């Protein structure tokens, strides 16, 4: 079962070792992989975001359930996650997790998307949002199996 989380921006030096600590839980469950995908497109903001849209679907993984996080997206509880979470382990489907960057994300990603969730009416930066997410996963497979 494999579980990417692809992301826009470079991650900051704690982000990356708290990418590492949930790492070394979730791979009991799952293997977990952070993509970190450089902010360096240039141009109008719709040019941006475009680009970076573009950079984020061209990295899910073939036959992947894909979830992009926006808060446009549903809200979602971390019992509901896990409920979603337990359906795909039981299908052996791969996850794509995909993050925007600052000025967010194009449309056409939407239309990639298995599922669109929001982890809150606060808005989160894209390193904290990858924290959130491993941190959610990893308490789902505990909730799941018992633990």
């Amino acid at each position: 079962l494999r579980v990417r989380i692809a992301v826009i921006g470079k991650l900051d030096g704690f982000i990356k070792e708290g990418i590492k600590h949930y790492e070394k839980f979730l791979r009991r469950f799952c293997k977990p992989e952070v993509l970190e995908i450089k902010r360096v497109h240039r141009g109008s903001i719709e040019e941006i975001v475009r680009k970076e849209t573009e950079d984020l679907t061209n990295r899910i993984l073939p036959g992947s359930f894909v979830m992009v996080m926006d808060k446009r997206g549903e809200e979602v509880s971390s019992e509901e996650f896990a409920d979603f979470l337990k359906d795909l382990e039981m299908k052996g489907k791969d996850i794509t997790i995909l993050i925007g960057g600052p000025y967010g994300l194009n449309e056409e990603i939407f239309a990639k998307a298995h599922r669109v969730f929001s982890l809150s009416k606060m808005t989160f930066t894209h390193g904290m949002t990858v924290l959130i997410v491993l941190e959610q996963i990893f308490r789902a497979f505990k909730i799941i199996h018992g633990e």
